[PDB]
């Protein structure tokens, strides 16, 4: 289950600063420690979005201890993370994975968009192209 | 950890056409004038299959195991997680009514959600698994 561990470092000045492990940009800040993990959520989706831009792998999480403050990504967030790094290790481009789905390449581009509303059923055929298998467990 | 995928027999027909038979799934029984036609029929018909379980407050059965050989019918991703999140509403021993008050939504928006024939977001499926308790997740292998 896709959790980015956070570490809270009280500020100086008051609050908590925001970093990731994982995630070497995502850096934010709080008055409270529940007002900086909902900062934190906010970071790290922002430091998503620059790695879909770049297209650049996105390092997954570190597993957690017992205690640890984390950030959960929704499954609408984490089957494009999978695909990305999936997509990115393939080293195939966009046109190729269109054509092999059998979309048109307009198609393919929301696919590595975390802001374009796409079916886990499409993200499902991309990961199919690249010769993955995306599946759903229930705990 | 496997796909979704039901393994089937396809054979000719007595009455004509092929058949296609499920180890796992009675009612999803189904014949096509082509085996084009009966594998297609037999997608259908799991779907059909899956709602009468529901109906009658029984588990979906989940496939059994493949072999290198078999034929099967997969299940798109979009429906094995309500798949998941029937057997998981069921074994939950909660009513419709306790389900939308848990996640704030009018009981005609869960009506919508376990319809395997409706559309509906992985989040919102997600959403109402952890009302009952339950995580669903995702593996790519
Ligand atoms: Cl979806």
């Amino acid at each position: 289950i896709m959790r980015y561990p956070v570490t809270l470092t009280p500020a100086p000045e008051g609050g908590y600063m925001v970093s990731f492990v994982d995630i070497p940009e995502a850096l934010t800040q709080g008055e409270t420690v529940a007002e900086a993990m909902e900062a934190a959520k906010d970071a790290l989706l922002t430091a998503f979005d620059f790695y879909f831009e770049d297209n650049e792998l996105i390092p997954l999480p570190s597993p957690l201890n017992s205690h640890d403050h984390f950030i959960e990504v929704p499954l609408s967030v984490a089957s494009k993370v999978l695909l990305l790094n999936a997509f990115l290790q393939s080293e195939i481009t966009q046109q190729e994975l269109a054509r092999r789905i059998g979309k048109p390449k307009q198609e393919i581009t929301r696919l590595f968009n975390l802001h374009h509303a796409t079916k886990i059923d499409a993200v499902q055929l991309a990961a199919k192209a690249l010769g993955k298998e995306l599946s759903l467990v229930m705990v």
